[PDB]
């Protein structure tokens, strides 16, 4: 009895990783 | 009918960086 | 144009690259 709701929920938490390497990757 | 359209949108965006790691090479 | 069920899935392959990168490959 899978969710409509649940499947939504997934997308947004793997965005976040993108986020990280715009402000930068080890140094300059 | 609106709002369940606007999670959808979200998913597309990050599957594209998964793209770039499959194209391998370097020329940048 | 797409169906409902496809959208779904298209969150539940990107999670997985994330994982990859705690691992941290050599080379690359």
């Amino acid at each position: 009895r899978s969710n409509l709701g649940w499947l939504s929920l997934l997308l947004l938490p793997i965005p976040l990783i993108v986020w990280v390497k715009r402000k930068e990757v080890q140094k300059t």
